[PDB]
């Protein structure tokens, strides 16, 4: 489909910039960006709740449970809107 070509091709520009460029995108964008792309993937958050103890995982299943409903294409379409955005301002 036009949105899941569009999605595999925005997972590799938001892959290639903490590589091949001089800036990337933040951490609370990544996670936005993580978030999409399990649910995208994966469909909704399934799992219960990392401890506190685990930040990393807290803030990575906070981010992904918030999307609630949002189908795959919904977050296809949500990830390439994003990284048009981010792409839009930042220098490459």
């Amino acid at each position: 489909s036009m949105h899941e070509t569009r999605f595999e091709a925005a997972v590799k520009v938001i892959q290639s910039l903490p590589k091949n460029g001089s800036f990337q995108p933040t951490n609370e964008m990544m996670l936005k960006f993580y978030s999409f792309y399990k649910q995208a993937t994966e469909g909704p958050c399934k799992l219960s709740r990392p401890g506190f103890w685990d930040p990393i995982g807290r803030y990575k299943w906070d981010a992904w449970s918030s999307l609630g409903d949002m189908t795959k294409e919904e977050a296809m379409i949500a990830y390439v809107e994003e990284m048009k955005k981010i792409i839009e301002t930042m220098p490459m």
